């Protein structure tokens, strides 16, 4: 294989006016808090200038649940929000994203669909009404040694259009192979490491660049299928963009033998500075 596989952030989020409302509505004082959110995602309508899909977070997200179908797909996560500024800034966002991360792990080995999640940590100052959040989306790659060498597929598919229809249907699933029969079905480690062929709901829209969420059902599949060094990825994209790609598990400073594999993380949100640090939106107009 020619390229080590890079990727792109999984999301972008935005969270509408309606979303701090109903938070000003479900904290307290107590340190902190954390509240479950399902966010619907849209991979069928994606702005045009958009790199991933949007993670759009309302009052909704707080809910009991109503996506409106086909591929609106939930995702769940949490809100941790903290009753004081300084514990929000003095939080490890490393550690803490880090756990997250090992959930998404412990989910994944008994349903690879269920690998991934997002968290928003944030501060509320319910006087003022600036709201300070930072979105994490936790991404891992275990162990952290793996990497993956990829050149162009021109197709072997299950067809890209069958795919797509596929996961149009199950709205739940993330990830879909091929049988025997060439035939698309739930991931099964028994099936694929005879087929050896992988199909991936991508989020992002970069062209050639799947979403960095892809490490994360790697890294599930390396643990459930040891032996498996060459396959074939399909990134399967509701628009134009899908691609095929030969891929080869490879390995960067590897780690000796029976140790326990350690897990590299990351996901935290770039600000709108294209940094790694918090957003901050003031909503005054909460007053008048």
């Amino acid at each position: 294989s020619e390229r080590v596989l890079s990727y792109a952030p999984a999301f972008k989020s935005f969270l509408d006016t309606s979303f701090f409302q109903e938070l000003s509505r479900l904290k307290l004082d107590l340190d902190s808090t954390c509240q479950p959110l399902t966010v619907n995602l849209d991979l069928h309508n994606i702005p045009k200038s958009a790199d991933q899909v949007p993670l759009f977070l309302t009052n909704r997200s707080f809910e009991k649940h109503n996506n409106k179908r086909t591929n609106e797909v939930p995702l769940q996560g949490s809100i941790f929000n903290f009753n004081v500024l300084d514990e929000f800034k003095n939080l490890d966002k490393q550690l803490f994203l880090h756990q997250r991360a090992l959930e998404c792990w412990e989910d994944g080995i008994k349903d690879i669909n269920k690998c991934v999640s997002f968290v928003i940590i944030s501060f509320a100052d319910l006087k003022k009404y600036r709201f300070y959040y930072w979105l994490g989306v936790p991404c891992f790659q275990r162990p952290s040694s793996t990497v993956l060498h990829v050149r162009p597929e021109p197709s072997l598919k299950g067809l890209f259009s069958k795919c797509q229809k596929w996961f149009d249907v199950n709205y739940s699933k993330w990830v879909c192979i091929l049988d025997a029969d060439d035939e698309i079905v739930n991931y099964d480690k028994c099936i694929i490491r005879k087929t050896k062929v992988l199909a991936i709901r991508d989020t992002s829209t970069m062209e050639n660049v799947p979403s960095a969420l892809t490490k994360n059902f790697l890294s599930v599949l390396q643990y459930d299928v040891p032996d498996l060094i060459d396959f074939k990825l399909l990134i399967i994209r509701q628009n134009e963009g899908s691609f095929a790609l030969n891929a080869t598990f490879a390995s960067i400073d590897p780690q000796s033998s029976s140790s326990n594999p350690d897990m590299k993380v990351s996901g935290w949100e770039r600000n709108v500075q294209g940094k790694l640090a918090p957003r901050v939106v003031d909503l005054s107009s909460l007053l008048d």
